[PDB]
């Protein structure tokens, strides 16, 4: 049937557009292909944690896996599965594999919750056509705001246990003269020192965090979605994936879905049409919905630009071992709190989160995710025999952001005189892990795809919300920038066309 607008997707952009739309008075549906996930499993709590995988864990696949990082201690506990609509998605294409979350809230399920802006003078670099005093004054603290941004007790911080594995870090960074800083996060640090004292049930501080925290997170169904349904005007559909979008002859849309079951069977197919569509798939899937629809001829004027532009924020993980006498502790939380800032918008600029080490065991290591400048893009082509886009992505082209990663930490080794763990990532003898992402970004630029609010070049009424409109890198963990973008953008868009 027919409905006002469709908001595809359910994550950062999508939450916004549909929170807004209905304050408007908007009726909107949103489409999710995943679950909502608020229904106690085997063990009485809704997610697995990282130390007991099972088949909610997974998006389809008949095996667990370990947490990069973690293999080595934890393999152990992996396990055949029975492939099942859980809420982490492994999407491997040749030269690099993807993690998205699939689910009522999308990747705020999945993810570690670091709450950060970018640095303006890099925003200004990477977007030059949009104006930053907008964004900076008014787009990123409401999106602080209603994220429910928080900060850690500093002092609290400093004599837990829970943390120590973050203060060896920085006591190694700052033998090299680089500076550390407290990162702001959706987890409820209140709750978190509660954890610690035993007073409130566990989940960061049980190893839990990639696989959903079962307390704690205020990931978007706690946020913009809980707002959103409140209007009154937004109703959630799940477990209805969207396959192919086409224009009317009268200039709406209508779309094909399947709903399957949690086993991944086919239920029905659906048609939906409507007005206003907004999608926010994420950078895979809003951009593998419009690649589709231009090469398939069901949106034959979209532009050359989709598909264009997409890079994995020059993620790269990396692990030093600690000296005997520098243990990181057997319990670390699951959520970090600090990085390593040595980003100065040059070539050699890092950005490094603290990563906690799962194992719950003594291992010394210290764990990184670092985020690089790299200029090296990939593209996403339609593959008409598959019907799936393909990403087109060497690992050669992170070479860059290995080099600088490798150039920030030799310089840590060096002055602490420290080696990499080599073993970590599989097989070969590996210090770099440049074959991953957390954070895709771009394949639908804004400007480029689209207009600088993100309407979709060729087309009216047809908008992406989304993680596909960053150009590839935003030097930061990119949900707080996603949020704010689709919070300027949506504004206009309401303003001006609805
Ligand atoms: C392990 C991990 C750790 C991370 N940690 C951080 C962190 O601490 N801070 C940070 O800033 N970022 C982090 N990220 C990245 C962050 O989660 C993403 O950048 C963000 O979720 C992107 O938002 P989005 O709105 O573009 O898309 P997503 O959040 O990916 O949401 C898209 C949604 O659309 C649904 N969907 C897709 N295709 C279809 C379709 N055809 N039909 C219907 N529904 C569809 C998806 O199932 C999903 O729910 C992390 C990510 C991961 C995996």
């Amino acid at each position: 049937g027919y409905v006002p607008a469709v908001v595809i997707g359910t994550g950062y952009g999508a939450a916004v557009s549909a929170l807004r739309l209905g304050e408007a008075g908007v009726q909107t549906l949103m489409l999710e292909m995943g679950q909502l996930w608020n229904q106690p499993g085997p063990d009485g709590n809704i997610f697995c944690g990282m130390l007991n995988p099972d088949k909610r864990s997974s998006w389809f696949k008949n095996r667990t896996e370990a947490p990069l990082g973690s293999f080595l201690w934890l393999d152990v506990v992996n396990r055949n599965i029975d492939p099942y609509a859980g809420v982490l998605d492994r999407v491997n294409y040749d030269q690099m594999s993807v993690y998205v979350g699939r689910g009522v809230g999308g990747g705020s399920l999945v993810n570690g919750g670091m709450a950060v802006e970018p640095k303006r003078s890099y925003f200004e670099e990477i977007l030059p056509r949009v104006d930053s005093s907008e964004m900076y004054d008014r787009y990123f603290p409401r999106a602080n705001s209603m994220l429910r941004v928080n900060h850690i007790d500093t002092k609290w911080f400093e004599d837990t246990e829970w943390y120590k594995f973050a203060r060896v870090s920085r006591e190694q960074a700052g033998k090299a003269g680089l500076g550390t800083v407290f990162v702001p996060n959706v987890y409820d640090f209140g709750y978190m020192q509660r954890e610690a004292a035993g007073e409130v049930p566990k989940s960061a501080l049980a190893t839990e965090v990639i696989y959903g925290n079962n307390h704690g997170k205020q990931s978007l169904d706690k946020t913009y979605l809980a707002a959103a349904l409140g209007t009154g005007k937004v109703t959630i559909q799940t477990l209805h994936q969207v396959k192919t979008i086409r224009q009317t002859k009268d200039g709406g849309y209508a779309l094909t879905v399947e709903q399957k079951d949690t086993d991944g069977k086919l239920l029905a197919t659906k048609e939906i049409s409507c007005r206003y569509l907004f999608l926010g798939a994420g950078s895979l899937g809003s951009t593998e919905l419009l690649v589709r629809a231009r090469d398939t001829g069901t949106l034959p004027n979209l532009n050359s630009e989709v598909g264009a532009g997409w890079g994995p924020n020059g993620n790269i993980m990396t692990a030093r071992a600690n000296h005997m006498w520098n243990p990181t502790g057997a319990h670390q939380s699951s959520i970090p709190a600090l990085g390593i800032d040595a980003w100065d918008n040059s070539d050699s600029s890092v950005f490094a989160e603290i990563a906690p080490m799962p194992a719950g065991l003594e291992t010394w290591v210290s764990l990184y995710l670092a985020i690089t400048k790299n200029p090296q893009r990939g593209t996403f082509v339609y593959d008409a025999a598959t019907d799936r886009a393909k990403l087109n992505w060497t690992r050669d082209q992170n070479a860059p952001a290995v080099n600088a990663a490798k150039a920030l930490f030799d310089r840590i080794n060096k002055a602490n005189g420290t080696i990499y763990r080599y073993d970590l990532f599989g097989t070969q003898l590996k210090a770099f892990a440049d074959d991953f992402c957390y954070h895709p970004l771009g394949g639908c630029v804004l400007g480029k795809a689209t207009d600088d609010y993100g309407r979709v070049a060729g087309y009216k009424n047809l908008y992406v919300t989304d993680g596909s409109l960053i150009p590839g890198s935003v030097g930061v963990n990119p949900f707080v920038t996603i949020t704010a973008l689709a919070e300027r953008n949506v504004e206009r868009i309401i303003k001006q066309d609805v």
